[PDB]
């Protein structure tokens, strides 16, 4: 086949956090959250918190966002994959691109979008769990893939 | 890390490499481009499609994906299909299928598991069943492990 480039740096976290923002430290890469490798996320229940990358990208391109992800327990709100960034335009409009998972068993979902002519702000790959139930959250194998 | 698009010559850059032209039907050309400098165009007027073997890996999870679009009103659809048989006692066959019939470039995607073993090759169809006058386009087809 032919690849399809993935702009995520430590996409399946092999490599522990590196690479990735701990915002409410409550992140942690352990074998209970791998979905493929040896480790994956696994975002602590209790509160919302999350954390994410920062990632340059090409103008007027077109990008797939897509991920792996489960709860351990039936949660009361979502954990959601973003892409987000501010337009050049006169308000700096703020824009997400989201997936929301809210499944007790692995499950993969994308999306596709096309970057504006001009970036407001780089953008950012944000991984938030806003469910504030008991839940523990894991994600792995997470793409953000040029085409 | 990365995906691995299963479809050879998926944005169609290469021409018709890699594709079948069952109805002689197709050609690739810019004005069919939704990315690149080249996308399909399959001709008006009669039903036609083309295809290509694909080699998937089983158990495992795939995402089918392509934009396509009429360049004038249809009558019925474009398909983009994977296809094959189960490896069970009688060779069970599936079709994961996206239809189109929009005018305004759209893109489509599916999800699907593949079996613990097959009982065919699988197959790619783009079959433009419609039999209007109508033009189609097709691009960047894709078909990723994830
Ligand atoms: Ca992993
Ligand atoms: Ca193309």
């Amino acid at each position: 086949g032919s690849h399809m480039v993935n702009m995520v740096s430590n996409p399946g976290f092999e490599d522990g956090l590196d690479s990735w923002q701990d915002w409410q430290q409550d992140m942690s890469a352990v074998p209970e959250a791998a979905h493929n490798g040896a480790l994956g996320l696994k975002i602590g229940g209790g509160k919302a918190a999350g954390g994410g990358q920062d990632i340059p990208l090409k103008p007027n391109t077109t990008y797939i966002l897509g991920a792996w992800a489960k709860f351990d327990s039936k949660p009361a709100g979502t954990f959601d994959v973003v892409v987000q960034y501010h337009l050049k335009d006169a308000n700096n409009t703020y824009v997400q691109h989201i997936l929301n998972f809210n499944e007790t068993d692995w499950t993969y979902k994308q999306l596709l979008f096309t970057t504006p002519d001009v970036f407001g702000s780089t953008p950012q790959l944000a991984l938030w769990k806003g469910d504030t139930s008991k839940a523990n959250l894991y994600v792995d194998d997470v793409y953000l893939v040029e085409v």
